[PDB]
């Protein structure tokens, strides 16, 4: 569970990737489909998408990834009061999608990276920890979410 100041410096980073949202999601996908291949096979419209250049110029993909990190800055920025937020999205990645907790785990070490390699100063290991436990908590509530659903992935 967060402090005040964990939840701070959560929001302090956050801010950062709202300088360029869709950069930052363009290199989360990037090294999430790099890092895990069979990501790949559940974002089913971006497979013919083969080298790093054809990702970073897909219009799709990096509209794709406004939209989620748009989702996820909301929810983080609830301090995990997010129940509202986080129901729409359990409700398509458990039943329509069918995205595995593990997954969320691949996409969150992404985000993880993405931050440090762009933002070292900004992202220390108290930084590196906090988004980490929030990233955490994000995925605690949407796996109790899924089992309501009836969804054991
Ligand atoms: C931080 C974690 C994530 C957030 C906030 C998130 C958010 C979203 C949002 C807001 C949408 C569009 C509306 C919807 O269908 O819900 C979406 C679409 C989708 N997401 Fe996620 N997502 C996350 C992780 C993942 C992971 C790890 C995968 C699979 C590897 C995945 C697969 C999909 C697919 C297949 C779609 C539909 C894409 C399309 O057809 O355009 N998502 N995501
Ligand atoms: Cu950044
Ligand atoms: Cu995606
Ligand atoms: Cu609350
Ligand atoms: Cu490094
Ligand atoms: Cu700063």
């Amino acid at each position: 569970v967060l402090s005040e100041g964990e939840w701070q410096l959560v929001l302090h980073v956050w801010a950062k990737v709202e300088a360029d949202v869709a950069g930052h999601g363009q290199d989360i996908h990037i090294r999430l489909y790099k890092s895990h291949p069979e990501t790949l096979e559940k974002h089913d419209r971006f497979k013919h998408l083969k080298t790093e250049a054809e990702m970073k110029a897909s219009e799709d993909l990096k509209k794709h990834g406004v939209t989620v990190l748009t989702a996820l800055g909301a929810i983080l920025k609830k301090k995990g009061h997010h129940e509202a937020e986080l129901k729409p999205l359990a409700q398509s990645h458990a039943t329509k999608h069918k995205i595995p907790i593990k997954y969320l785990e691949f996409i969150s070490e992404a985000i993880i990276h993405v931050l440090h390699s762009r933002h070292p100063g900004d992202f220390g290991a108290d930084a590196q920890g906090a988004m980490n436990k929030a990233l955490e908590l994000f995925r605690k509530d949407i796996a109790a979410k899924y089992k309501e659903l009836g969804y054991q992935g």
